[PDB]
């Protein structure tokens, strides 16, 4: 069991996207898997190591690890103490004579970590910070798809609306997309591919709202993928039923771009099953992740192209399947 | 670090199914976590934890995991002694009077733990049972990715074992073989285009032969101890690549008559990569192995081939379709209902 102490002060009353300062930092602390007590005058309890956090601070990490005693520090400032259970041995219930003491007969080490010490005027600053640490993004989704997404994500912060919903009803978007295309005009057409993009633009804000509320969850892991499986699989059937009514050919690429679609997802998702570390190719990919499979779409969906992005996913896609196929044998 | 003590005994140096004995032990105890050392007088050297085995012993469990001083037991018979570091205050230089006078000490619970003990007489009982022991099933203490189906478990397992038999005394891998299981379904999948009955029953009997076959990858893997990552991956990989080919194949000359198929043929590929990536998303995101506790749809790898098979002998491979897009489908929607809870 492990301890974590944070004075209390009359800044983390103040709510920051949805949550009060003071249950973030709880829930945060919570997360390295400390038992959380605030307190105006320190009484301690015994407990195998100790965290002491003065000055209020909003924690940005979002995979803390404390092992080993350390002293937690942000740009040079001190945001906290890293104790070990010896303390115990040293406190005498004066908070900072005790702190001081303690610090004079040690020689720690420093430990960097994200986070931003809080005031009145840089809550503004805690905010962007805040939603900023919510972004394994392809170029198209970190550059672009993430700056719109995270200003969505900041309203809907506000809300009770679950990561589980916003899954669902991104979902139906790409429904809706789809169900534009079939009505084969360019009108519609364009229409398809602004609400497919809109689909990958807001299909990060289940994740961002996800972690920034503390609503991450394994089934909502699970749906997110298994709906983006649904929806790559059918636009891909949308845009080729309807090019099929003039040439019959396209069921053979709109099969490709389906198969390569998925192939994209499984083989990274099945890297994970088998490595039990996130995929990510060190060097050289060819570019055509989910983020710019949609976009690709979108763009050759407003020159009413669709069957050109078909032609490009399945190409593209099933390329770097073989790609990864080949790479893989390589370091395992 | 802990160490491993067993007592050599010449049945070791026999060879059963391409490593010896003394090979096989000594992976096993290592992939528990143990440092071992084999003696014939016993020195002890400072270790967390200490493993004895004096009587010859094959173990069969797969992922072997012991926590607390125990006993190890096997049907009744005592397989070896689990002691904590404190045997190093009772071991007196003997170690048949120490085990005695640290029993005496203690009161160590039985552990079974399946295994079987060495004699000149029970080699090719041990066989058969290092075999059966390659499953994929809960009896084996495996926890992979998935467990077999009834089809693989009943029927495909029976032959793959025999095969993976003959296979033990070759150099061949299980990326081999791996990739032979493919290149398999690459035949049938060929079978299926020349559009003949004939070609057709070869086609579905080349499915279900390549269905037998994608079990001894990872049977000689598990026998061999030539289990990896990539493996596991490229396993997984190519028979997605199988299943799409394969669908694909069936639906292309299905076309030429009626167009309606092209949409069938959709939905049964679509299914078919479904089942899998719904399963293995849940091994990435719960980083358990997955297995549904009650009711689900037989349309399982192991399934969906056979049901090509046999649709394909009564050259109703369209009806194959149907059934792998009706109950593929389905079964895909009822574990997004079934996960909530
Ligand atoms: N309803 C949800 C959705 C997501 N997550 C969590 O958020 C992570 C994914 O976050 P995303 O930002 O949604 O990432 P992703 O949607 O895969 O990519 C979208 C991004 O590239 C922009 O298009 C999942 O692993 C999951 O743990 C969750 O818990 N519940
Ligand atoms: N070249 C390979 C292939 C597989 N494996 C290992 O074997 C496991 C899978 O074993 P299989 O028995 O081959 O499982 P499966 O392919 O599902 O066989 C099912 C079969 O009955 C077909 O219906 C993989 O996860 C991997 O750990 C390996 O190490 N190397
Ligand atoms: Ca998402
Ligand atoms: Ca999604
Ligand atoms: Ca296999
Ligand atoms: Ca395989």
């Amino acid at each position: 069991m492990r301890l974590a102490y944070v004075k209390n002060h009359e800044i983390y009353g103040e709510k920051l996207l949805g949550l009060t300062l003071r249950e973030r930092i709880e829930k945060t602390l919570q997360r390295a898997g400390f038992d959380v007590r605030f307190f105006d005058e320190l009484s301690l309890e015994e407990a195998e190591d100790y965290l002491i956090i003065l000055e209020p601070v909003l924690i940005l990490e979002r995979d803390l690890l404390l092992e080993g005693r350390k002293i937690l520090v942000s740009d040079g400032f001190t945001v906290g103490y890293f104790f070990g259970g010896d303390f115990r041995t040293v406190f005498d219930g004066n908070l900072q004579s005790s702190i001081e003491k303690y610090l004079s007969l040690n020689n720690l080490e420093s430990y960097e970590i994200w986070a931003i010490k809080l005031s009145n005027d840089n809550l503004k600053t805690a905010e962007k910070l805040l939603l900023s640490s919510l972004i394994y993004d392809g170029w198209i989704a970190r550059e672009i798809n993430r700056k719109v997404s995270l200003r969505i994500s900041r309203l809907l912060a506000d809300t009770s609306v679950t990561p589980n919903q916003i899954t669902v009803f991104s979902f139906f978007l790409s429904l809706v997309g789809s169900a534009l295309f079939l009505l084969n005009s360019y009108l519609t057409t364009l229409l398809a591919g602004v609400i497919i993009q809109l689909h990958s633009i807001i299909d990060g804000c289940d994740g961002e709202i996800a972690r920034l509320k503390f609503m991450e969850s394994k089934y909502g892991a699970w749906l997110d993928g298994v709906l983006d499986r649904y929806s790559d699989f059918i636009i891909v059937f949308s845009i080729t039923y309807v090019l099929s009514a003039s040439n019959p050919v396209y069921w053979i690429i709109g099969f490709l771009a389906a198969f390569a679609s998925l192939m994209i997802a499984y083989t990274g998702d099945k890297f994970v099953a088998a490595y039990m570390r996130t995929y990510s190719p060190e060097g050289f990919a060819i570019p055509i992740t989910r983020d710019f499979r949609l976009l690709i779409i979108f763009a050759c969906s407003v020159v009413n192209l669709p069957s050109l992005a078909l032609v490009i996913i399945a190409l593209l896609g099933n390329f770097e399947a073989l790609r990864r196929i080949v790479a893989l044998r390589s370091y395992t």
